[PDB]
């Protein structure tokens, strides 16, 4: 009934949303573009998946948009109830098209799959991402519409199809729209030309659950990191089950490990990350320590940023600056320095020699008003939170703006420097903190801080034991499947692991540090802190070279060579 | 009668079976029968790993003092071939047994009824093993004559238990022999034949303990530990009492206990080297050798080599060559390790400190050198950086009465101006391999426990540093052998990054720790540093991170 698609009885319903495109380039420039118009046109964006690498400006328009018919809040939410029933399949209001059958819809699907096999025959990077949205629009077709219209906006490759849609089995085999049923669909949620034209005919049919959504693995791949649990009548078995199953029979049958050619990406900046093919260094610029340590009672901004470059040259990709420490403000430290930096930068950036090779630059803090100013300034790029966020959650808020993101790195501790020496008891170590921290992401996620923007940080030393630091290192491949940010610079527990008298043991614990330094290489963590950013370099280069093999056949070769001989 | 006291000079070839388990004096023991072997039954062309095995203190200093001189002559000359053991490998001609051989069936009974008679005395009755082959060139006549010296020689070594001497082969020979009852003169009439007899308190208790004579010996084909060493000797050997080649039959007593009853047998069959007198389990460690190049005071480097063992260094090599015609080698070297002998010393009423002493090692190939090192024992490790190839009498050196000397042997080629020309290799990581392996075979074949070696690639010598690199990422090769390598402070190292020039000494020593690390997991036995405590923090670190607590 079109009557009701128009009725202005707001909607509160659960989408589910593939969005993919082809330039690698700027494939987080893209989806991230459309991941905001998403938040703006259709509701609030309360899951995503990671960022895939697969295989089978925009600057202009951010500031000429279109309002929306509906308000935003970034307010934080604790759960959501709409979503809590998308899960399980509890009742939810009728379905305001036409649902086909259940098995007619089987047949249905294979005819669009088997013809668009053949138009194959006629005739290569896709970058993946899904994501959940609390819709206030009332049924697919309307939001296809929008997503059209969305895709539309973004054109001088960037496909965003629609996954699910409640529990909907809908289809509509040949369906037009009138040239004006559009206008009067799109003007419901946003306030308005030259556009609805191209649309018309591209909304040839709608199929929910969308066609592919079974048959592709990037669908899978990423529905998996989402709702893993989900089941659907139009499917046999669980998301997690069915992509478990094309994993391993991808395997048996045609020999093939999936998981190679589909790369999970993780991103710092605006630049893709493929997850554990890189371990980098961050450097750390502690403005406390490089002042009062002289003895000294004042700042030196200059020293500082110079240490700044210093580290540059010494090559770490990450900075991270710090105020805190374990009568002058927290601010008062950062803010100047970052400051001075900023500027000293742009004063040799004109030698464009030096423009890819900016570094990203992170700020430890748990204080809100900190951050505020540090994103207010385009100062920083990643959020460093000791406490996870949990200081203070309204600093999530800060992660998200008009159009940017930015990337959050999540510590697990225990109480605070003075305190979290006694605060060692564990249930289960490693498990509960590794819980712990897939616990403060699912809030952030749910709050639409981009899943792939989430970095995790066991906290050596902060609550733990020496021993327990240890321990922690020791199973670090619980954190195989994440982005993993991890400190053991000049923390004492590497001391603790070791059989003039205090200069001695500050070379043995930088020392120590190299080996972990080489033990996180092989175990492939994302992002080592340090403070010896030249040693931590060296090491780093040392042990890529020896890994890196011109033939990886050639020692078997060789070896049948010479048993020829 | 006597066709065994025959005057007609014999060459035989004997396999034999060294058997203790004492593990503290495991090395003294084995070797002492090593030696009394070489005195008394004729030449070592090969011997097997040390291995704890699985079943199934000091009058020894006294003994050795005291030795009836042999009726046989000893000759060190170097050897680089031998007619007669290459005629025992392949199955080839000897003269006809003095001894009464049997048939192949006859001996399958009598070897069956042995185990099996043997098997039920052990099953109704109620502790590694430390275990050895070799083979022995021998003059004497016959395994029973010899398996009577031998015996002597297992008498001479008890107190006035520690050891067990069989013979598992003698030529081609099959023999089974019943009911040995050795007549007292017969016994005192061999013995003689052989050695310079002073008594004959011992003859008493040899008479009883011969009783039966099986050639092969019985548990030849039945005890891990025996075709284990035997697979280090002789793989291609195939006795006619045998269903395979010794290769083989290891390989298959292997993998039928890898499902008959899921044990994997090598994981409690540990291979052994040795570098100075004690244990080291091949693969279970990487120790640090410090450099110590008197390139330097006498005073000034006896304290550089004090600090290096409180930096933590297992061994210290020491080197006069890096030259310079104002100093000689001998003149730099000698005087460093007599100051470093007496100053540690004078802590000798420390007797606890005294267990901490480091190995040392010469870094040398010159003869003259080695010699009065190891006249003063003042080095315990010849690291020979050309593979004793440049003065091979230098191998002469490496044995003495009593002691043995370990060796590194280094592939390199052409000397310090040809070698960065001698670059070219067909294949580059097995040419190397195959070079230390000749090495090797050569020592082997000239009485050097072949456990007492040890290989090393010698990267940044004769070598590209692509391919040092080459090298290090292939050193799984050596997953089988005591490996020592020296990576310290090459220039390979800084070629690998991405470019106060003290800085470049720095990206090296650092990029050198990374190479400690793959060392550690790669499990190399001994890494040649300059940076003691770096080297010591990295190893002590990653070692934490494995060891996992309960
Ligand atoms: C005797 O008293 C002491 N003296 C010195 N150090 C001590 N503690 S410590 O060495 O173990 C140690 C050192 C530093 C820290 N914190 C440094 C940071 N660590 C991280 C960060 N951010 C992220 N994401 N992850 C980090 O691990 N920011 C700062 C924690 C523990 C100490 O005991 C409390
Ligand atoms: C003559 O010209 C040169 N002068 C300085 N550096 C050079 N390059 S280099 O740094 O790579 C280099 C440095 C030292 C060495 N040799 C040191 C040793 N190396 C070992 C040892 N013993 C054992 N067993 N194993 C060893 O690896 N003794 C000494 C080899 C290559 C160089 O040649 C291009
Ligand atoms: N679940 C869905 N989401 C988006 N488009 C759909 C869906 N099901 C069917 N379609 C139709 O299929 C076409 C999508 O193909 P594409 O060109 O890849 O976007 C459009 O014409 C849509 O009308
Ligand atoms: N090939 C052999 N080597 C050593 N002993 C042997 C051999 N063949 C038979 N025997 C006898 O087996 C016993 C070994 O005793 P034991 O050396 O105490 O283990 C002695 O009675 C020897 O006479
Ligand atoms: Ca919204
Ligand atoms: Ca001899
Ligand atoms: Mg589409
Ligand atoms: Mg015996």
């Amino acid at each position: 009934i079109q009557e009701l698609i128009l009725s202005e009885e707001n909607k509160t319903n659960i989408a589910v949303l593939n969005l993919g495109t082809n330039d690698r380039r700027n494939a987080v420039l893209i989806l991230e573009t459309a991941l905001h118009l998403v938040e703006k046109y259709l509701g609030k964006i309360i899951n995503t998946s990671y960022l895939y690498e697969t295989v089978p400006y925009i600057n202009e328009l951010m500031q000429n948009l279109e309002e929306s018919k509906y308000e935003e809040n970034k307010e934080l939410i604790d759960k959501c109830e709409e979503y809590e029933t998308f899960l399980k399949n509890g009742k939810v209001d009728n379905s305001i098209l036409k649902e086909v059958n259940v098995e007619n819809y089987l047949l249905e699907c294979n005819n669009i799959i088997v013809k668009n096999d053949e138009i194959m025959k006629n005739n290569s990077y896709f970058y993946n991402l899904t994501v959940v949205v609390k819709t206030f629009v009332n049924d697919p077709l309307s939001m296809l519409v929008v997503i059209k219209y969305i895709e539309e906006l973004m054109k001088r490759i960037i496909d965003i199809d629609i996954l699910f849609f409640n529990d909907f089995t809908i289809f509509m085999k040949n369906i037009k729209l009138e040239k004006n049923m559009i206008y009067k669909i799109l003007s419901k949620y946003i306030h308005l030309q030259e556009i609805i034209n191209n649309m018309v005919d591209n909304i040839e049919f709608l199929s929910i659950p969308h066609v592919y959504t079974t048959h592709r693995y990037s669908i899978l791949l990423c529905l998996n990191d989402m709702i893993p649990e989900y089941k659907h009548n139009v499917l046999n078995n669980t998301i997690r089950c069915l992509y478990n199953k094309y994993v391993s029979r991808m395997k048996e049958q045609y020999n093939i490990n999936i998981k190679e050619n589909n790369k999970r990406i993780y991103v710092l900046k605006d630049r893709i990350s493929y997850l554990k093919e890189k371990t980098n260094i961050v450097g750390i610029l502690n403005v406390n320590y490089d002042s009062f340590s002289d003895g000294g009672i004042f700042v030196e901004p200059k020293r500082a940023v110079q240490r700044m470059f210093e580290m540059i040259n010494e090559g770490a990709s990450v900075i991270d600056i710090g105020g805190e420490s374990f009568k002058i403000s927290e601010r008062d430290l950062v803010v100047p320095v970052l400051q001075l930096f900023q500027k000293e930068w742009n004063d040799i950036k004109n030698k464009i020699v030096k423009c890819d090779a900016k570094p990203i630059i992170s700020i430890d803090t748990i204080n809100y008003n900190v951050f505020k100013e540090c994103v207010d300034n385009d100062l920083v790029d990643i959020l460093n939170d000791i406490s996870a966020c949990t200081n203070n959650p309204e600093i999530i808020k800060l992660l998200k703006k008009k159009n940017k993101f930015y990337s959050v790195v999540l510590m697990h501790k225990r109480g605070n420097p003075h305190t979290m020496d006694k605060l060692t008891n564990y249930d289960n170590l490693v498990y509960d903190i590794k819980n712990y921290l897939e616990q403060r992401l699912n809030f952030l996620v749910l709050n639409g801080i981009p899943r792939y923007r989430i970095l995790f940080d066991i906290g050596l030393g902060f609550a733990k034991k020496h021993d327990q630091s240890i321990k922690l290192l020791q199973n670090i491949h619980v954190y195989d499947e994440y982005p993993l940010f991890i400190g053991y610079s000049r923390k004492r527990f590497i001391s603790h692991c070791m059989n003039d008298k205090d200069q001695l043991l500050y070379q043995k614990n930088i020392c120590g540090g190299l080996a972990i330094a080489s033990y996180s290489y092989y175990k492939k963590v994302d992002l080592i802190r340090v403070h010896d950013v030249l040693e931590t370099k060296s090491v780093l280069d040392v042990l890529t070279k020896i890994d890196q093999v011109k033939d990886p056949n050639s020692s078997s070769v060789d070896k049948l060579a010479a048993a020829l001989e």
